C-alpha cells in the first residue's frame, strides 16, 4: 500500500523530470545555488530549501513514509519559489506550470 504509493510518487517525479516539461521544470531540477544566483537573503527568507534532485534522493533513501510526505516536499519546493519571488516573475509562472502537472498526477494516485 505505502510501497505502491511511493512507487507512484517516483513515477510522478520522473514525469516532472521528463523532456515534455523541461521548458518550465528546469529551474527546479537542483538546489538553488544562492552564490551563483546572487541571492544574498535567500537563506534568511527560505528556512527549508527544496528541489527535485533532493526529493529524488530522499525517495531512493526511503525517507518518505507515505505519499503525503512526498507531496509535502513537492509543495514546499513550489511554496519557496512563491515566497521568495515577485508573483509576476517568470520563475513563478514556471513553478505554477510544473505544479499543474504535479497536482494532477498526485490527485489521481490510488
Ligand atoms: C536570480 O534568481 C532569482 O531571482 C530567483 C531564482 N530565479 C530563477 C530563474 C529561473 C528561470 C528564469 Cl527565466 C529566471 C530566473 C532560478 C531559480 S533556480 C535556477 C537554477 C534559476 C535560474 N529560482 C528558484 C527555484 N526560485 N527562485 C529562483
Ligand atoms: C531590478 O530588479 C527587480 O526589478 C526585481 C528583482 N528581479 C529579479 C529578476 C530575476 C530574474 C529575471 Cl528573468 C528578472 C528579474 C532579481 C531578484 S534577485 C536577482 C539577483 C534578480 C536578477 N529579485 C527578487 C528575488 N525579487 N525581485 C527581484
Amino acid at each position: 500500500k505505502v510501497s505502491e504509493q511511493l512507487k507512484c510518487c517516483s513515477g510522478i517525479l520522473k514525469e516532472m523530470f521528463a523532456k515534455k516539461h523541461a521548458a518550465y521544470a528546469w529551474p527546479f531540477y537542483k538546489p538553488v545555488d544562492v552564490e551563483a544566483l546572487g541571492l544574498h537573503d535567500y537563506c534568511d527568507i527560505i528556512k527549508h530549501p527544496m528541489d527535485m534532485s533532493t526529493i529524488k534522493s530522499k525517495l531512493e533513501a526511503r525517507e518518505y513514509r507515505d505519499a503525503q510526505e512526498f507531496g509535502a516536499d513537492v509543495r514546499l519546493m513550489f511554496s519557496n519559489c512563491y515566497k521568495y519571488n515577485p508573483p509576476d516573475h517568470e520563475v513563478v509562472a514556471m513553478a505554477r506550470k510544473l505544479q499543474d502537472v504535479f497536482e494532477m498526477r498526485f490527485a489521481k494516485m490510488p
